[PDB]
């Protein structure tokens, strides 16, 4: 589990949004593994806008947080899950490191700000959902 609070949006896996994130969709995008919702409350997370290639994100199934090389944002292909049918995932972004399906929601951040959230994993290998190119979060 995990969200990005900007602004007066709230950034969740599609997958793990709730009923209350579906009534409130500003935005979503299966094929990112994405969704956006309204928020009332002032969110002061920050997003980065830059092209780093490293940084730190969270692990909540080792309650760590760990330094990671990841590749930059592109189509890959992901096996199918209970979530979605076997398809290629855009805007993703893979590093070598630990993951369970619980872990999605974690943030990967760079020193500019947050970079994107934990969405897939396997085989030590974690990807990440990029929302950088997202420049509406914060007008
Ligand atoms: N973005 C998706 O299609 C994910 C939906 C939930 C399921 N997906 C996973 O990858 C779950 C997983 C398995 C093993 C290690 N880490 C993880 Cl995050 C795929
Ligand atoms: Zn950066």
């Amino acid at each position: 589990s995990g969200a990005i609070y900007v602004g007066n949006y709230r950034v969740v896996n599609r997958h793990l949004a709730t009923h209350n994130d579906w009534a409130n969709l500003v935005w979503e995008d299966s094929s990112r593994d994405l969704l956006v919702s309204s928020t009332t409350a002032q969110g002061c997370d920050t997003i980065a806008r830059c092209d780093c290639q490293t940084g730190v994100y969270y692990c909540s199934s080792r309650r760590k947080h760990y330094p990671v090389s990841f590749s930059k944002p592109s189509l890959i292909f992901v096996e199918a899950s209970e979530y979605y049918p076997a398809r290629y995932q855009s805007h993703l972004m893979l590093a070598v490191g630990h993951s369970e399906p619980g872990d999605c929601g974690g943030i990967l951040r760079c020193q500019h700000g947050v970079v994107g959230i934990v969405s897939t994993g396997g085989n030590g290998l974690v990807g990440f959902a990029d929302v950088r190119d997202l420049l509406w979060l914060d007008e």
